[PDB]
This record gives structure tokens, C-alpha cells and sequence, in this order.
């Protein structure tokens, strides 16, 4: 099956030589060669890693016949210095996305904004994420310019499991 | 890579027109043949699902060079009856096993000791776990007639990440009290 972890985006060589040439929703939904699979970007803080992020990832993943899945998993000082406290250092949440089945690669420290420099450098064809536009702010959707370029492939989220919910039980069960 | 959850059990077709054989430690680290591969159970709860499993099921998934794992997770009334309370009830953690990266395939209410017939079901070479005496009691070691056939194959426990660590880091960040 597989064996070994997702790689981080350190440890893969691309080809700098081929230049930065996306592809369309409609050349990606009909299956690209084999050797230019269609490569999806989906990040997050994956903070106790839990099924509703695996199916997020899973969705992600699926979204094309040939699709390549790269996750960027937020840094400890960008998640406190914009949403808020992590259980899991950003050591242990890069390690939990790379034991995940429907990862490809992971890059750390991934930005809490994309830039044009950072799409380009991980030469990504589409962003991944629900649809529920992100504020954090000054901005009222940091997705925005990813949306309007048409690059945004959103996914469901898994309704009945979140971060937020499994600390709920786990402080109820320790009042209780 | 890979695109859909490891399936359960019950969703694979297993000739049975096979006889249970089982290989040698010695056959298994040469290599089986591709459709032979070398058939590893690990069992657990898996409650908060984290790197230490995740570890724990990629050391059994690397044990031969040909290997399919099989993962068992108990269930709640079992793990409630045995061990203690858990945060995931039964049907989250068999989900959180599937999205593992190293699983082949997941076997639910899987047993508390693991019975002849259980191991020839699922056609078992070997079971990775800890080396730690598990004693859930009337037992010394539930792993005890597993380790005496020669079957059990030992993992390493990750240091520093527990169910019981993580549960205990959520209380301080945020109990009220
Ligand atoms: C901070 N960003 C904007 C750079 C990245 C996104 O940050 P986020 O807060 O959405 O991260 P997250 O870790 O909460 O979620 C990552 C991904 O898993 C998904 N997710 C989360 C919980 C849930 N029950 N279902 C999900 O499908 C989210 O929709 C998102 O697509
Ligand atoms: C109840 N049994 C005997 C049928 C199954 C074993 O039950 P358990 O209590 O060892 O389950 P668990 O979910 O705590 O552990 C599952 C597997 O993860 C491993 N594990 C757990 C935590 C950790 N930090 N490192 C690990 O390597 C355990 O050694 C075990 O091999």
C-alpha cells in the first residue's frame, strides 16, 4: 500500500526548468497525463487531526482523475497571532498530516494568505477548502483573489466533528 | 498515492479455497511473492487517533517487504467493560483508522484476546504491538499465547504523545475549573 510518510516539500525536486503553466478545470476533469498530474493545494491548522480533516483531504484528493495533493499546515506563531491557541505544536500537527492516506506532500510553515510567489513556487493548479468565506482580518475572505482567478475547488466540511467539539467532550468528561 | 479509505474488513472478498498457512519470520523478512504478502495485525483502541498510532501502524506496515496490515479496533462496550472511558465513541475511531496512511484494511469490534479462530478468520502471519505486558486481568499478558506461537512481532512506543497526554493538555488550556 503505502509505507513511508508524506514527504515534506523539501525533501521532492521539481523542475524548475518547466515553467509555470496551469491547467483549466476542464483539462483537469478529464485526466491529465501521467506525468503532469493536476496538483491541489488544501492548508489548514490541523490542530488534533481528526476525521473531518482526512475527508476534507480525502474530497481534496478526489477532485480530479489524476490529482497530486499538497497540504500547508500553519505555523504556531501565524495560527496565535491570527485565530487563536493550538493543542498540538506545529511539530506534531506537520507529523499527523503526513501519516494522513490521501497526502502527497506537505509543505510547514504555509502562509496564512497565498501569494502569487507561493503559488508558482509549489506550481499549484487549485486551492481546496470549504466554501465558508475566511475573515481573518482585515480581510473578509482571504480566499478572494484565489476565487476570482477561478482557481478555488471548494470541499464539504463533515458536519459532527471539529477541533472545537472534541475539546467540548473531553472538558464536559473531565467536569463529569 | 492513494484516494479512498482502507477498507473494513467485511467489504473484501478472501478465498477461503486457501488453507490457513502461516509463513516463518525467516520466509516473511526474504519477501513473499507479490500475491502472497505477508499479513500483519495490529489491534488497539485508537482513541484521539495520533502520531503514536500512526507510528506504531507504520512500524507493522515496514516489518517484511511485502506487507498488508490489517488494523483491529475495539469497540466502546468492550473498551468501557476492559479499560476505560473513551473520548471517540466506536464509529469515529474505526473512521480515523481508515484515513491512516499505513492501513490496508480495519477489522471492527475487533477481540479483547485474540482466539485460534479469530487469527485463521483473517488468515494472520503475525501480531505488532508493544512489547509491554498487557494485562487486562485474569490475564498477565493477553498477548501471552500470541508471543509463546512465535506470531508476535514488537513495535516501539512513541515517546512524549498519549491519549492520556493529550486529554491532559485539553483540561489545562481550557477546563474552567
Ligand atoms: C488558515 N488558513 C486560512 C491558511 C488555512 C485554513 O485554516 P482553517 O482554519 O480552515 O483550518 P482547519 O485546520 O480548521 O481546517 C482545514 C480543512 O479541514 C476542513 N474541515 C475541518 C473540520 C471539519 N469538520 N470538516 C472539514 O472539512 C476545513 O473545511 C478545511 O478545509
Ligand atoms: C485492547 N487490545 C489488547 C485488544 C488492543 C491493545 O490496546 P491498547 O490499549 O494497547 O491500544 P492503544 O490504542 O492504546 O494502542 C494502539 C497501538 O498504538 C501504540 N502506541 C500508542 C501510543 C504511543 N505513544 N505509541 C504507540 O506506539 C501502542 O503500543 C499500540 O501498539
Amino acid at each position: 500500500g503505502l509505507r513511508q510518510p508524506a514527504p515534506f516539500s523539501d525533501e521532492i525536486e521539481v523542475d524548475f526548468s518547466k515553467p509555470y503553466v496551469r491547467v483549466t478545470m476542464e483539462e483537469a476533469c478529464r485526466g491529465t497525463p501521467c506525468e503532469r498530474p493536476v496538483r491541489v493545494y488544501a492548508d489548514g491548522i490541523f490542530d488534533l487531526f481528526h476525521s473531518g480533516h482526512a475527508r476534507a483531504l480525502m474530497q481534496a484528493k478526489n477532485l480530479f482523475p489524476n490529482t497530486y495533493l499538497i497540504v500547508g499546515v500553519c505555523s504556531d506563531e501565524l495560527t496565535h497571532n491570527f485565530k487563536g491557541f493550538t493543542v498540538m505544536n506545529e511539530n506534531e500537527r506537520y507529523d499527523a498530516v503526513q501519516h494522513c492516506r490521501y497526502v502527497d506532500e506537505v509543505v510547514r510553515n504555509a502562509p496564512w494568505t497565498l501569494t502569487p510567489e507561493f503559488l508558482a513556487e509549489h506550481r499549484i493548479d487549485f486551492v481546496a477548502h470549504d466554501d465558508i468565506p475566511y475573515s481573518s482580518a482585515g480581510s473578509d475572505d482571504v480566499y478572494k483573489h484565489i476565487k476570482e482567478a477561478g482557481m478555488f475547488a471548494p470541499t464539504q466540511r463533515t458536519e459532527g466533528i471539529s477541533t472545537s467539539d472534541i475539546i467540548t467532550r473531553i472538558v464536559r468528561d473531565y467536569d463529569v
